[PDB]
């Protein structure tokens, strides 16, 4: 009668978007946290519907198992969490591994106890499609097509490339077990690029003014005397992508698809002048740089068409994302 969706990782930025979203629409959720006063805490923020169950650690084997034996109401499961690593001495063994095998293992939980799940959502991300100076060229067209070039060896190299990696590979890796395993589920992805927007609830912008993406705050911190961030790429606003995560298991057109979730170019100078304009008490003490220099003019539009056609919504325009999440942390 209601239909009940397992969300991993549930306190991630995101997936307390895509929480709201799909309560607001009438289903249940199931959220997965690492710790009961995790779910204690959702439980008091998002109510009655929500159910949360603890799994500390996302990548080992069987993790998800008691979870899902437990929710046979369960008929859909978004799977958002990554491997939390505070800072990385081993690439491969802390954070290639454990994307690797949390996303196999996960798969093999569900297939193995929650038979009756019948669309799974993998949020990966662009990083999957793409390496670092390609994302920044504007004569680079992704598409829903696009695999990352970055070989297996190159990742393990650096911090960075390993988290591009860690994405590419996992999400290679839920193909194949869809592939090779056969379930019952049809698999389909969200691959975001630099998400923009307001947390789900206020009580949870803790601490009070926050950063991530941090990019936007990034500068709410800058002097005048600082320099323009020089952070550059393109933007998605976090409801796009929540909105996006609904669609991927809802439409059947969605079945086994990619979906590009990218809107329009920014730059440190189009952040700044948002900021700048919408909330003139702090222009003070920002930096100023060249307004409206930033001509993103010369860069291919990246072909998102397919995913733009399964979703039939339009995307929230950047100064409206910037915007909000100022005022709300402001508030």
């Amino acid at each position: 009668m209601t239909t009940s969706v397992f969300v991993s990782g549930a306190t991630g930025y995101l997936a307390q978007q895509i929480i709201a979203l799909v309560l607001s629409k009438g289903y249940k959720v199931v959220g997965s946290v690492r710790s009961e006063e995790k779910g204690a805490n959702l439980k008091k923020l998002y109510g009655d519907d929500f159910s949360y169950e603890v799994v500390k650690v996302l990548e080992q084997k069987g993790a998800f198992d008691e979870a899902l034996k437990k929710h046979p109401e369960v008929t859909i499961f978004l799977h958002t969490a990554s491997p939390v690593t505070f800072e990385v001495e081993d690439t491969e063994k802390e954070i290639l591994i454990p994307a690797i095998n949390g996303t196999k293992y996960v798969l093999q939980s569900i297939k193995d106890v929650a038979p009756q799940i019948t669309r799974v959502v993998y949020t990966s991300s662009v990083v999957a499609m793409s390496v670092p100076e390609e994302l920044g060229s504007p004569d680079v067209v992704l598409s829903e097509a696009s695999w990352s070039s970055l070989s297996y060896e190159q990742s393990k190299t650096h911090g960075v490339l390993a988290y591009f990696g860690s994405k590419q590979f996992a999400e290679r890796a839920a193909w194949e077990f869809v592939e090779q395993e056969k379930p019952n589920f049809a698999l389909s992805t969200v691959n975001p690029v630099y998400i923009f927007g307001p947390q789900a609830k206020d009580e949870e912008v803790k601490g009070t003014l926050n950063h991530s993406a941090e990019m936007v705050n990034s500068v709410l911190k800058l002097n005048k005397d600082d320099d323009v961030p020089a952070t550059t790429g393109t933007f998605i606003d976090v409801r796009d992508v929540a909105k996006a995560h609904l669609a991927a298991f809802e439409k059947d057109e969605a079945k086994g698809e990619r979906l590009l979730l990218s809107n329009t170019r920014f730059n440190g100078q189009t952040l700044l002048d948002v900021v700048r304009k919408n909330f003139p008490q702090l222009a003070d003490k920002l930096p100023v740089g060249k307004p409206h220099s930033d001509d993103f003019s010369a860069f291919k539009e990246w072909n998102d068409k397919k995913t733009k056609k399964i979703l039939g919504f339009e995307y929230f325009d950047f100064e409206t994302s910037v915007v909000d999440s100022i005022k709300q942390v402001l508030k």
